[PDB]
């Protein structure tokens, strides 16, 4: 089997990327954040404390004939940037891109911290880190990925995301329409649950490649990218009035520049960041002053190639038995 399913921005800005669920039966049709850097399923749903949900699409298992209670199990998550949600867990029937999985674990938000309250566009999250990471207990469960694996052709999932513009998510086959020249695997560690692997260097705008390895998880769950404070110092040098701002929380750049494009290593090939995609428009709105999208990751303990880098390339995540990352330019 396979699956195919557009995944569209949810705002000017690419801040995330909302791909469309069926749950249940009759189809509730969600649309959830997939997430690499995480291994939960869950959604906002009719159990969701009512103040804490302003204009989302919720689950109802009660109006599905398929969903059943999985008795005692309860989940409860904190993202990397201080959001949290927490609830109770159904089984019941999904579906992404026309790939059906009978039996997942679906969790059911009863509480979501501000930042998912205030976030009309995303329903929920689809998580496809390693199952390793689930919240669930106490019998942890296995994300959509892992439980497809066994039934596609091939056991892969790809990410093409898109600058500025859909893009796609597939499961079970690598379209070798998407992307140009040929795709560039990498060793993964599975050791912290991620899609941790190393890229061998950078290179600023058109300057000479730094040979140096960079240890970081592709992570399509988080909007920028978070690399060594040397690199990130090294990058944003070259634009004139460029600064790191403790007061807005990472780098600022006049919004009159023209930023240069940055490249990182996959093995002997290199992926080309352009320029215009590090940019994050206005700190607030009418502002001269631009957010960066490329940061320091001094503060958070791992190095995190996110949506300013992934959507740059067609990533193929490979979980064969041993699991491996690949990287095409596109």
């Amino acid at each position: 089997s396979t699956g195919s399913a557009t995944t569209t921005p949810i705002d000017s800005l690419d801040d995330a990327y909302i791909t469309p669920v069926q749950i249940g039966t009759p189809a509730q049709t969600l649309n959830l954040d997939f997430d690499t850097g995480s291994s939960d399923l869950w959604v906002f749903s009719s159990e969701t404390t009512a103040s804490e949900v302003d204009g989302q699409t919720i689950y109802t298992p009660s109006k599905s004939t398929t969903a059943k209670l999985l008795s005692g199990a309860t989940w409860s998550i904190s993202y990397g940037d201080g959001s949290s949600s927490s609830g109770d867990v159904y089984t019941d029937t999904v579906s992404v891109g026309g790939l059906t999985v009978t039996g997942q674990a679906v969790e059911s938000a009863k509480k979501v911290s501000s930042s998912f309250t205030e976030d009309s566009t995303i329903d929920g999250l689809l998580g496809l880190a390693f199952s390793t990471l689930n919240t669930v207990s106490p019998t942890q469960q296995k994300t959509f990925f892992d439980n497809a694996k066994a039934s596609l052709d091939s056991p892969v999932f790809t990410a093409d995301l898109g600058y500025h513009a859909p893009g796609t998510y597939n499961f079970g086959f690598i379209d070798t329409t998407a992307y140009t020249g040929s795709i560039t695997y990498t060793a993964v560690s599975t050791k912290q649950g991620f899609w941790e692997w190393t890229s061998t260097g950078y290179a600023v705008g058109s300057g000479t490649f730094k040979s140096t390895s960079i240890d970081g998880i592709a992570d399509t769950g988080t909007t920028l990218l978070y690399l060594p404070a040397t690199v990130v110092s090294a990058y944003w040098a070259q634009v004139s009035g460029a600064k790191s701002s403790s007061s807005v929380g990472g780098y600022v750049f006049p919004c009159s520049a023209t930023l240069p494009s940055f490249t990182f290593g996959v093995g002997s090939a290199r992926i080309v960041i352009p320029g215009d995609y590090i940019d994050f428009g206005p700190i607030s709105t009418g502002s001269s002053s631009c957010f960066g999208g490329i940061q320091s990751s001094a503060g958070i303990g791992i190095n995190i190639f996110g949506d300013v880098a992934l959507k740059a390339a067609f990533v193929v995540f490979n979980g064969a038995t041993t699991p491996t990352l690949g990287f095409a330019s596109k």
